[PDB]
């Protein structure tokens, strides 16, 4: 499939860099027809067939089906797509209060109502890609957005689709992989990965917003993965001496090696703490 292949800045103004990937640019945008105000992120093109960098046009066509498929109050909008001989320019919602990251880091001490006001968002935006049969498979604090970080109950979206796939056959095979502290035993392992790897990442999540620790963390990648694949994590007293039972029991359920024995998204909503690589 194709893209509008008119200079994306006949028709936008852009602005502030907001981050980045690879891989990856993200800047503020106004439409000029409109002056409404847009993230756009420029993703590099592969140059040849061989080439190991840049994204294949494969991959890119398939973060922009899924895109266009969603639209729900927890998930990023896309908006409009071009492309050049160098990049693709997806072009969608501008989330404008930062990164659930960096929110943790200033200030960086949460209550458990504050981190499941969060948490709350996130699953109900997972619930939603789930329903859908897309895996996120790049679940992590630098993918949660705020609408507004001063706001004593921050609204969230879930962006950065470079990794979803759609799981119509249960599992997909094809070496996916994220950044090592989110990613499951599965992806770890090169096993075939379905909507349960989410699940795990979102138990990751829940551990960091309760106690500004990172559950497998190791001095270097490898030994993060390895630490991940052996489930070698445990509740630090110092951190979590005053957390709740519940809450535990909420991380200790999803973050189980057999994806199978993994809470799911459904069973995450009802359990009693929230029913109301190289
Ligand atoms: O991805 C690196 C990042 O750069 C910033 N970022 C990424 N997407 C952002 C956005 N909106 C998405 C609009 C979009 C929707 C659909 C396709 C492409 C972009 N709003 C604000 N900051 C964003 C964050 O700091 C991230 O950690």
């Amino acid at each position: 499939t194709v893209f509008r292949q008119e200079n994306v800045d006949d028709y936008y103004d852009t602005g502030e860099e907001l981050g980045s990937g690879q891989f990856a640019v993200v800047k503020k945008c106004r439409e000029k027809s409109t002056g409404l105000q847009y993230a756009a992120k420029f993703i590099k093109k592969r140059r040849t067939k061989s080439s190991r960098r840049g994204v294949s046009r494969e991959d890119i066509e398939r973060e922009v089906s899924i895109l266009k498929e969603i639209q729900h109050p927890n998930v990023i909008t896309l908006h409009e797509v071009y492309e050049n001989k160098t990049d693709v320019i997806l072009i969608g919602e501008l989330v404008a209060g930062g990164e659930l990251f960096d929110f943790l880091a200033e200030k960086e001490s949460l209550t458990e109502e504050e981190a499941t006001e969060f948490l709350k968002q996130i699953l109900n935006g997972v619930y939603y890609l789930h329903s859908l049969q897309i895996a996120h498979f790049d679940l992590k604090p630098e993918n949660i957005m705020l609408l507004d970080r001063n706001v004593p109950k921050p609204r969230i979206k879930i962006i950065d689709f470079g990794l979803a796939h759609k799981i119509d056959f249960g599992n997909e095979f094809k070496n996916i992989f994220g950044t090592p502290e989110f990613v499951a035993p599965e992806i770890v392992n090169y096993e075939p990965l379905g909507l349960e790897a989410d699940m795990w990442s979102i138990g990751v999540i829940t551990y960091i917003l309760l106690s500004g620790a990172s559950p497998f963390l190791g001095d270097t990648k490898q030994e993060t993965l390895a630490n991940v694949s052996a489930v070698n994590y445990e509740f630090e007293d110092e951190y979590f001496s005053n957390t709740s039972a519940l809450a535990k029991d909420f991380i200790r359920r999803l973050l189980v090696k057999d994806p199978k024995k993994r809470m799911t998204i459904q069973d995450s909503l009802q359990h009693p703490w929230i029913k109301p690589q190289f």
